[PDB]
């Protein structure tokens, strides 16, 4: 078979986080990068 829909178009690659914006995953993944 293949992948399913998801809901939402960007799913981040670390957690259950999706948007229907690329710039709003791009703004969580840069909490991602800062937290350590
Ligand atoms: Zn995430």
């Amino acid at each position: 078979g293949s992948s399913g829909s998801s809901g939402k178009p960007f799913k981040c690659s670390l957690c259950e986080y999706a948007t229907r914006s690329k710039s709003n995953l791009k703004a969580h993944m840069n909490r991602h990068s800062t937290e350590k």
